[PDB]
Parts: C-alpha cells; sequence; structure tokens
C-alpha cells in the first residue's frame, strides 16, 4: 500500500528531481528455498 503525493506551489529552478520508490531490487517477506518434512 503507498500514497504518495507532490503539490507544487511556486517553483523556478534550473533543474529538479523528485523520487519516491518503496520496492527497487527487493524480496520483502518472500519465501525463497523451504524444505519442510512433515
Amino acid at each position: 500500500d503507498a500514497e504518495f503525493r507532490h503539490d507544487s506551489g511556486y517553483e523556478v529552478h534550473h533543474q529538479k528531481l523528485v523520487f519516491f520508490a518503496e520496492d527497487v531490487g527487493s524480496n520483502k517477506g518472500a519465501i525463497i528455498g523451504l524444505m519442510v518434512g512433515g
């Protein structure tokens, strides 16, 4: 669940970057390689 918001007012710039990220190169809460005998 992501809630991202950007509201601009009065901005004067040569360059501007707004970077919002969550899961970039990730395996959050993943199961990888599990053996259960029972």
